[PDB]
């Protein structure tokens, strides 16, 4: 039925499944069809990648060391704050942005709804200003 899609756990909606057809029918061969993203042991996929996010509509809440919607808190980042991440993740659900703070912490914001898989992910609400 699938190939690599799979991942028997619930971290946040995982186990929806949507991969067959030839992904990986003949196998990568150094062409993953996921693209540019490298996957996560909690099922999140991630891809390296630099732009920016102009905090802006509303102080958003973000998450530590870990994308979930159950995620450690503790976080908070406020509007009007440009932040430059290095790693885009998808955690089914959302898009999640991965920065650093100056305690060498890996801080990831929701920022918009998200939904798919790599590459390919469907966006929905924003809640910033993606620069």
């Amino acid at each position: 039925s699938n190939a690599k899609n799979y991942m028997d756990k619930g971290t946040s909606s995982s186990t929806v499944v949507k991969d067959g057809k030839t992904s990986s029918a003949s196998t990568p061969a150094t062409r993953p069809v996921t693209g540019s993203w490298k996957k996560n042991q909690y099922g999140t996929w991630y891809k390296p990648e630099n732009a920016t996010f102009v905090n802006g509509n509303q102080p958003i809440v973000t998450r530590i060391g870990s994308p979930f919607l159950n995620a450690p808190v503790g976080g908070n980042l406020p509007a009007g704050a440009t932040i430059v991440y290095d790693e885009v993740c998808i955690q089914a659900g959302h898009i999640w942005i991965g920065y650093n703070a100056y305690n060498g912490n890996r801080v990831y914001c929701p920022v918009r709804t998200c939904q798919g898989v790599p590459p390919n992910h469907i966006p929905g609400v924003a809640w910033g200003v993606f620069k």
